[PDB]
């Protein structure tokens, strides 16, 4: 197929958010989306990477709970377009606002998580950056994954990642632990590491093994199988953690209990 949109078609709108590399703006193109370009005048052979590979991937995903991914674009300067999404990223809902979510809807958000986790490692895509910020909102409602960060954290950081290891420390396994923090997020409703003040020393602490998410935090309500889900991805060795498969299918019969 052909996901290439003719130059000048698409409308740049106000600056939703800059990266240095990359600056996302809410555009029209047959209704709204959401663009990321390099405003640099050419682009650099660094960029050309970041844009080459970054449509390499998200060309290959059709899914409710992954970002749309729409088209790219090069002349006026290099582009990718999303659809346009009105939420709050789940970050943004949890620890940036008041906001209360019913169980029900926190396992439904860890529920469609892992449909999306799932999706992309049947897909044979390694997230690499799994975390709260990256879990938009939509309509409120339902979850688009997608890496809006900018930069390229580590409270998401498996141990083996965090330690450099044989280099190739990123895998479906390191994805699994990512995912178990969010639970700890979902069901805590706090980030790891509260009362740790330097964020230096979580980086050792947790890397040498001396430190893991403190739950007794986790609320009163949440389910026993799911806590012990989540203490499953959390498990610290690479071979310790379930496999996503097994993680949507035990999360789904999690809920079908609550319902
Ligand atoms: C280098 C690189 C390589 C791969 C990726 N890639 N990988 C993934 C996976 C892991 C989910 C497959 C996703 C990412 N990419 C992203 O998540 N990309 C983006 C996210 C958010 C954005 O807009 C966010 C703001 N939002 C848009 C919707 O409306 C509300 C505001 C985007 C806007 C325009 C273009 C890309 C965007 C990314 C970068």
């Amino acid at each position: 197929d052909d996901w290439e949109i003719p130059d000048g078609q698409i409308t740049v709108g106000q600056r939703i958010g800059s990266g240095s590399f990359g600056t996302v703006y809410k555009g029209k193109w047959h209704g709204d989306v959401a663009v990321k370009m390099l405003n640099v005048t050419a682009p650099t052979p660094q960029q050309l990477q970041a844009f080459k590979n970054e449509v390499g991937v998200l060309r290959k995903t059709r899914h409710v709970n992954i970002l749309l991914f729409m088209g790219y674009s090069t002349k006026p300067q290099l582009a990718i377009v999303t659809q346009w999404c009105e939420g709050s990223s789940l970050y943004h809902h949890l620890h940036a606002s008041e906001t209360k979510f019913e169980m029900k809807k926190l396992i439904d958000i860890a529920r469609q998580t892992a449909r999306g986790m799932d999706y992309l490692h049947a897909k044979s895509i390694i997230h690499r950056d799994l975390k709260s910020n990256n879990i938009f909102l939509h309509e409120d409602n339902t979850v688009k994954i997608g890496d809006f960060g900018l930069a390229t954290s580590i409270l998401w950081m498996a141990p083996e990642v965090i330690r450099m290891q044989d280099s190739n420390p990123y895998s479906f396994q390191s994805d699994v632990y990512a995912f178990g923090i969010v639970l700890y997020e979902l069901m805590t409703g706090q980030l790891p590491y509260s009362n740790i003040n330097n964020r230096d020393q979580i980086i050792e602490m947790v890397g040498r093994g001396s430190l893991s998410p403190d739950l007794s935090k986790v609320r009163s309500n949440c389910p026993k199988r799911m806590k012990r889900l989540m203490a499953e991805c959390l498990k610290k060795k690479r071979d310790e953690r379930p496999s996503f498969p097994r993680i949507l299918a035990e999360i789904e019969e999690l809920a079908r209990e609550l319902s």
